[PDB]
């Protein structure tokens, strides 16, 4: 029932009190150290050791502590509170490279540490750290042998996230290491789909600069095409400018995002959907051409139909009401 020391010594190391976890742990026989610092303790819906904790929380002087003077094993793994979350077998790295305390991950790689162990959803201290952009901690751990290639559960590469979150800066290290910018994914998305529907311009121009490959989503869609969807009007001029997209893959995502001007009632602006929705028009009709098979009107969409000439189109450009139902009905025509 000596258990109740153990609560006092993962308190220590939960708070980083460095010399109470000294004065708790001497006196003490080697088996009654081991019991102390493998504690699996449960406060909350987690499950801890005080190394552990300690990392979680960047106690450095504490985390230095068990390892020098304690021997305490690195691999320990638990369950642990994050951002929400609960994540399930995480090792004091791990955790501390989610949280971003760079000088306990230094730390705890320094005496052994597997920088490519795994949390249950296959997530390495790499991909932590690469979640979160602390650049500080990605290069370090790439320097010592983190594989930037080990994906998670769902084949979603460090790159892959980094990009998503729109760390730029820690997206053109990876590029230049090791990381692979043509990977998929489980619903096959691609490092560049991410950073497109999230229109993370910049990070779109380096992974161009790494020649990554236009490949078609789990959706059929191209990046391109993903953000004419998420209405990124930068990035598609972007994909557009460097590609060589054919007539109908232009087309397509021109009136895309036209159309989800108009709708997208956080970017909402009808005169650019009649833009792009326009200019989509004149790129079928410049002939050697490219006519569009619309649907029949439905009392959703009021009852109009979609244009089929340019003359049809030029007749609602002040039409703000008829343009945001054309949004609506070419959208509706392409996706849905
Ligand atoms: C909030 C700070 C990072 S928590 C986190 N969540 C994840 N989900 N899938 C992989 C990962 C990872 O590596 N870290």
């Amino acid at each position: 029932h000596m258990e109740g020391l153990a609560g006092y010594v993962y308190k220590a190391a939960s708070e980083g009190k460095v010399l109470t976890l000294a004065a708790l742990l001497l006196n003490r026989s080697e088996s009654d150290i081991r019991y102390l610092l493998g504690y699996v303790s449960q406060q909350g819906g987690q499950r801890s050791t005080p190394l552990i904790i300690a990392a979680r929380n960047g106690h450095a002087k504490v985390v230095r502590l068990l390892l020098e003077h304690y021997r305490v094993q690195t691999q320990q793994t638990g369950t642990v509170r994050f951002d929400g979350y609960v994540i399930d077998g995480a090792t004091a790295l791990w955790c501390a490279a989610g949280a971003g305390h760079f000088e306990v991950v230094k730390l705890l790689v320094s005496h052994g540490a597997n920088v490519n162990h795994t949390t249950v959803t296959n997530s390495t201290p790499l991909r932590a750290a690469c979640f979160d952009g602390r650049l500080d901690i990605v290069k370090y751990l790439v320097e010592n042998n983190a594989n930037i290639s080990i994906a998670n559960k769902y084949d979603n590469t460090c790159l892959m996230i980094a990009a998503y979150k729109g760390h730029t800066d820690v997206v053109r290290y990876l590029l230049e290491q090791r990381a692979d910018p043509n990977a998929k994914a489980h619903c096959g998305a691609t490092a560049l789909h991410f950073a497109a529907e999230a229109g993370h311009i910049d990070i779109v121009k380096e992974l161009i600069k790494w020649r990554a490959a236009i490949v078609v989503n789990g959706h059929g869609m191209t990046p391109l095409k993903v953000a004419a969807e998420s209405c990124k009007a930068d990035v598609v001029e972007l994909l557009l400018s460097h590609a060589d997209c054919d007539r109908r893959s232009r087309i397509e995502a021109l009136e895309l995002l036209g159309a989800s001007f108009a709708n997208d009632r956080e970017n909402y602006d009808i005169i650019k959907t009649y833009h792009y929705l326009y200019l989509a028009m004149l790129e079928r009709f410049q002939d050697g051409i490219l006519e569009k098979e619309v649907l029949p009107p439905i009392h959703a969409y009021g009852n109009r139909t979609e244009c089929r000439n340019p003359q049809e189109l030029e007749s609602i450009r002040q039409d703000r009401d008829a343009l945001h139902m054309e949004g609506l009905i070419v959208r509706e025509r392409i996706l849905g």
